[PDB]
């Protein structure tokens, strides 16, 4: 094919869109509703308008190049059309960036600036409460910001195949929302937040826990523990202009101390606890020749997916609490026992790359003797805002260490945040446990990486077992619906709702679509975690020194007795009932 773009001739056999071809050849075309190789098929945004000679104005993002095409991306007519489209979006947009939570990295603001667009009549809503939905424990909607670009609907479809985010006709006007405009929690929604990650503006956000945290910090009698997820240390630096793939663990510890938290622990300690219990459970299932398979239970969006779509699997879920909840349970029991704190005065905060962790922490039964396992969960983004609001110079902070008693972690815990990390971590301990050995070969590269469904054969005590790693909620559906679960007997299956694992969770820093094409965000964030594992002295969860002391002095033997009494949680399908 011979293509001419802005007077430049190209000769190509590529079969692709104008947008993709132009961008591959360093020709600027704007886009808004195009993302994840999809645009908004109904009511296209047309920000990607170009002019094709003999045809007129076309959308570059969904028009294939054809031989003989003569294209102009920057004519007066093209720019007036794009400016008009942005102007019409401003007409439905509460354009007040000052207090907006996307002020620093908004895609729409960049387009408004680029085209110098202005509303025909400013959109100034008197009563915002009609536009805002904060009922969810995890998600919130601010429709005064919504561009009806469809990126959340497309992302939910692709990431989960639930189509829990939908277009709705609300009193004659188009909105996005959950089925029948219900609270997301009351629908089949997984609360994974991939819709937030896809949103170009501040229309979708996490349910704020910021006030819970500040009120607890300011309460004289509260002793506030903070502990961050594996993924936070591989990601939060993005929001401080430090680039991608930067390990900022020590700076986080320092910032949390400067924020006034009273104890600095780490959820990777809870990850090692989860492995203690789950690898022990796997060995008991092996020794009892069932029940198989056992599924991980640490991703609360996967738990919701099982509850909503596969309730017959709930009995197969590991009973070990997630790293967050298992840490939290220990923070109200073991921690007072080594500190003198009144358990009622301990307030446990986690920092997560995840929105469904808020739903998990707020599950009614996730408590004991009136004490919540976890009192507040803030996302990576929320912690970034806290640090900036306190004027803490994050990129310049010196490194500090965590408090050790619930803060040490092994390399197995460190890799939890990548798809296959829980699998690899659990196998390192289950094989030692079952063979009564301290084995040297601990790297299970077969379960790593971005393939959507991964499987491997492992040898445990001179028998062979089959494991699988499901990498993304849509791939859970593919694995089940395609019958893949029945090609062989699976014994242990890891499921994460977010493709790439928690490093790509719904509470993570937004990345604009341009950077997403230069940077493999899922692999670059996960690289921080595998690097920590490679350089840590202890690379198995049962070699964590602070954890071994806690089990010896307080919990006893994992998987039974006291440990099973309080560190476990079982989900039950609803009993049969009609209708
Ligand atoms: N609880 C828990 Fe996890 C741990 O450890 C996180 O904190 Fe994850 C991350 N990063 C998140 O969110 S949840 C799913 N298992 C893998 S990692
Ligand atoms: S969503 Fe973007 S354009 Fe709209 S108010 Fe917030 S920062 Fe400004
Ligand atoms: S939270 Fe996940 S499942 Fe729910 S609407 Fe958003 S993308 Fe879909
Ligand atoms: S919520 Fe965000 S992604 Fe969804 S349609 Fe509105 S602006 Fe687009
Ligand atoms: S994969 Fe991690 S970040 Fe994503 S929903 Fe599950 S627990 Fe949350
Ligand atoms: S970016 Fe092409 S129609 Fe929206
Ligand atoms: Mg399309
Ligand atoms: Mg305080």
């Amino acid at each position: 094919k011979t293509i001419i773009i802005n007077g430049v001739q190209f000769n190509t056999d590529e079969d692709t869109t104008i947008l993709k071809f132009a961008r591959d050849n360093n020709i600027d075309i704007s886009a808004l509703c195009f993302l994840n190789n999809c645009n908004n098929d109904i009511n296209k945004c047309e920000i990607c308008t170009v002019e094709v000679e003999g045809t007129g104005l076309v959308t570059a993002c969904d028009t294939l190049i054809e031989d003989g095409m003569i294209i102009n991306t920057n004519s007066d007519a093209v720019n007036e059309k794009i400016k008009s489209r942005i102007s019409q979006l401003l007409d439905i947009h509460e354009f007040k960036c000052g207090p907006c939570n996307r002020r620093e990295n908004c895609e729409f603001l960049k387009l408004v600036i680029k085209y110098k667009a202005r509303a025909s009549k400013p959109f100034l809503p008197k009563d915002k409460t009609e536009y805002v939905d904060e009922r969810s424990k995890s998600l919130t909607v601010d429709r005064t910001k919504c561009l009806l670009c469809g990126r959340c609907v497309n992302a939910c479809g692709k990431n989960t195949e639930t189509y829990a985010m939908k277009f709705l006709n609300k009193n004659g006007k188009t909105i996005i929302g959950a089925e029948d405009e219900k609270c997301f929690d009351d629908t089949n929604c997984l609360l994974c937040g991939q819709c937030i990650i896809a949103c170009p503006v501040a229309a979708l956000s996490e349910k704020s826990h910021m006030d819970r945290v500040k009120n607890a910090l300011n309460a004289p009698e509260k002793h506030v523990i903070v502990a961050m997820a594996p993924s936070v240390r591989a990601s939060i630096g993005e929001l401080f202009n430090m680039g991608f793939g930067v390990d900022v663990t020590g700076k986080i510890y320092t910032a949390l101390r400067q924020l006034g938290f009273d104890k600095i622990f780490d959820i990777n300690f809870g990850a090692d606890m989860t492995i203690m219990e789950e690898a022990t459970e796997l060995v008991q299932r092996i020794e009892n020749n069932g029940p198989f398979p056992m599924f991980t239970s640490c991703c609360p969006s996967w738990v919701r997916q099982a509850e909503n779509y596969y309730p017959e699997l709930l009995n197969n879920l590991s009973s070990a609490k997630s790293p967050q909840q298992i840490f939290g349970t220990a923070s109200k029991t073991y921690y007072p026992s080594i500190s003198g704190l009144d358990p009622k005065n301990v307030f446990t905060v986690t920092v997560m790359p995840c929105t469904s962790k808020k739903f998990e922490a707020d599950r009614p039964q996730m408590e004991k003797d009136g004490l919540r396992d976890i009192d507040a969960v803030i996302t990576t983004r929320e912690l970034a805002k806290m640090i900036k609001d306190a004027k803490i110079p994050f990129a310049k902070l010196e490194d500090s260490e965590a408090d050790p008693a619930m803060g040490e972690y092994s390399g197995a815990g460190a890799i939890f945040g990548a798809t296959g990390g829980v699998m690899e971590a659990a196998l390192r301990s289950a094989k030692d446990f079952a063979e009564n050995a301290e084995l040297e070969d601990i790297e299970y590269k077969q379960v790593r990486g971005l393939n959507g469904i991964k499987e491997a054969e492992v040898e445990i005590n001179n028998n062979k077992y089959n494991v699988a790693v499901i990498n993304g909620a849509s791939n859970l559906f593919k694995f089940m619906k395609s019958g893949m679960i029945n090609e062989k007997q699976y014994h242990f299956i890891e499921v994460m709702a977010c493709h790439g694992g928690c490093v790509n969770g719904g509470g993570q820093p937004h990345v604009n679509p341009k950077d997403l094409e230069k940077v493999d965000i899922k692999k670059v964030r996960a690289s921080v975690l595998y690097n920590q594992d490679e350089h840590l002295s202890k690379r198995k969860s049962h070699e964590n020194t602070a954890l071994v002391k806690m089990y010896q002095n307080y919990f006893g033997k994992p998987g039974e007795g006291r440990a099973h009494e309080i560190l476990h949680f079982k989900y039950k399908k609803s009993a049969w009932s009609h209708p």
